[PDB]
């Protein structure tokens, strides 16, 4: 019993972060076999014009006590791949992926090159990642474990100014229309992961809570006007195939959970809460509450 | 900016988690220089577990009848003896991912991190409080038992907490590292339940400030109490009462925001009394008791917004 908000374990990643150091410029690095990878502003904009000005010894790359030796230098869309002269013997097995919008990932902080907390956080819809992140955090990465591959999804970038993040995937591609520069830029408005809801409240009901139960089923189109209405993401025929495994589960049809959803959206929860939440939870997905309720190692 | 239920990296704790077998049973546990720590109960059947005589159930074990797994390689267990509610199986091969470490026993509002393992195998890794009535709100499923609980203060690991069971109401209660539980528990499946919990009162002002920094401010009011009045009011709500340790303590963080502790105090007893009128603190709904003051001011910045 018991619903927290869980990370997978980050000792496969905290063999990898390194500090990265360009001029007075101090940022994180994840460094996998010969090659750091961290945010191209650490040189800081036209970024081919300050690098081209830079040399391999420019660049201090420290992990734990020991200065690795950068010998070459190249960008990829907003990263800076810095090659040192050895190999990461802590070098997981790895992919680079790239995550789409509601889909959740685990986060290490670190601050030059050491790891200081980890915490589990959701792509939103509007690309952002309500993260917990200071000054000295930039070249933090994203990652989940499936088995023992450890897939990296995020390198954090930026602060937007009302206090979300935005970053790239490990290739330096962002999520959301955000640049790497200090210019005038803000998070679009959000809205609710449908699906993940759905999820949590499949969760609630295999932890003993069915108070928001009702007879009530809907069709897909009432229910997307509905939630269209409360700033809710849509759901759509792969959501419902999705949950499918969690209804058979519970035997909870997922129309019949979408008719929960609804009356809990026009009324609210009257003084009442869902595994110990008075809002309606969007950072588990259905994958992530299987998980949870079936105990799967690493 | 950003205010996260944050753990520790988990990384120093994953190299020391094993597999312990007795027969049948099968849970965690932890491998530390050449000694591995677990549940006692690894040595019980689920009969046993009414009124078990530990004492006359390991007279009659050897060390062969102890499987040690860590990893995929097997450990060989060269003695054995019982500490309380803890068997200390020793191994002939010392752990080399041994971190710096301690055993520290801590008090009902303290946080730790938790690594959830099944089959000596990590899982995941979230952060929890001891409860005022000493069980921990943990997310643990039948094969826990010997996960542990931490901080990672500096480079030193200080482990509080080993997972023994589960309560009729879905909370967890263990012991520290040295076999002792927390609160009136006993490691038999007898009729157990958890007292009535009350509210981590320091947390949910620690927390407050912590939402201050972060920019936040709708929640105070002009008005101040004495420490006396506080208390008969928040023990009307189930809130713990708040000592004047609890008051030295938050005298930090209330010299950061410039908000004496019992002007906090006043807004604590009037958000009780209203609730949050549609507004949040800190992206949630309800006051937070899961985070010490210790913890607002690891993860805030020292400058407020
Ligand atoms: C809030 N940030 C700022 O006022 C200055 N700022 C610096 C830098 C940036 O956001 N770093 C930070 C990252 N995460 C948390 C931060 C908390 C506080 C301060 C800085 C943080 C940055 C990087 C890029 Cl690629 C583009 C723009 C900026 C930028 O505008
Ligand atoms: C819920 N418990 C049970 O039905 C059976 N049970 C087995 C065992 C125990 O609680 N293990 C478990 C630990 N953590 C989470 C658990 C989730 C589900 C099932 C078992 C869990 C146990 C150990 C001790 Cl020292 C004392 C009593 C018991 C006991 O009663
Ligand atoms: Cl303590």
């Amino acid at each position: 019993s018991g619903f927290r908000k869980m990370a997978f374990p980050s000792g496969k990643v905290e063999g990898c972060m390194v500090q990265v150091t360009c001029g007075t410029t101090t940022l994180n690095g994840l460094w996998l076999d010969d090659v750091v990878y961290c945010p191209r502003h650490v040189i800081c904009p036209n970024y081919e014009d300050l690098l081209i000005r830079k040399s391999n010894h420019n660049f201090l790359v420290q992990a734990g006590n020991v200065q690795l030796r950068v010998i070459g230098h190249s960008m990829q869309n907003c990263v800076l791949k810095l090659k040192v002269d050895t190999a990461n013997p802590k070098t997981p097995k790895y992919k680079f992926v790239r995550i789409q919008p509601g889909q959740t990932f685990s986060v290490l902080a670190c601050y030059n090159g050491s790891p200081s907390g980890v915490y589990q956080c959701a792509m939103r819809p509007n690309f952002t990642i309500k993260g917990s992140f200071l000054n000295g955090s930039c070249g933090s990465v994203g990652f989940n474990i499936d088995y023992d591959c450890v897939s990296f999804c995020y390198m954090h970038h930026m602060e937007l100014p009302t206090g979300v993040h935005a970053g790239t995937d490990l290739e330096g591609n962002f999520y959301g229309p955000f640049v790497d520069r200090q210019t005038a830029q803000a998070a679009g408005t959000d809205t609710t992961i449908t699906v993940n809801v759905l999820a949590w409240l499949y969760a609630a009901v295999i932890n003993g809570d069915r108070w928001f139960l009702n007879r009530f089923t809907t069709t897909l189109n009432d229910f997307n006007l509905v939630a269209m209405k409360y700033n809710y993401e849509p759901l759509t025929q792969d959501h419902v195939d999705i949950l499918g495994p969690l209804s058979a589960q519970t035997g909870i049809a997922v129309l019949d959970m979408c008719a929960s959803l609804k009356e809990l959206l026009q009324n609210g929860m009257n003084g009442r809460t869902i595994l110990g939440s008075a809002l309606l939870e969007d950072e588990f997905t259905p994958f992530d509450v299987v998980r949870q309720c079936s105990g799967v190692t690493f």
